[PDB]
DNA sequence: TTAGGGTTAGGG
DNA sequence: CCCTAACCCTAA
């Protein structure tokens, strides 16, 4: 069953292109515990997120 | 391993 | 429901 992804969630993914860039997916899910998320599931949670921008 | 188009299932 | 966010597919 997938899983909404929470605003601790999303704002380490903030944090993590911030800290390191857009496209360092697999550097980004290193420096935080993300837990059941895939560097492509980080990937594609950014693209969603500057759609609704945040 | 990531970019970008395509797919799907669950929540608004 | 059914739209859209969370998924998948794959070229390079």
């Amino acid at each position: 069953t997938r899983k909404m992804w929470s605003v601790q969630e999303s704002e380490w993914l903030k944090q993590g292109v911030v800290r390191y860039g857009v496209g360092h997916w697999e550097r980004i899910r290193s420096a935080f515990p993300f837990a059941g998320r895939t560097a492509v599931n980080l990937k594609d949670r950014w693209r969603t997120m500057v759609k609704l921008k945040m």
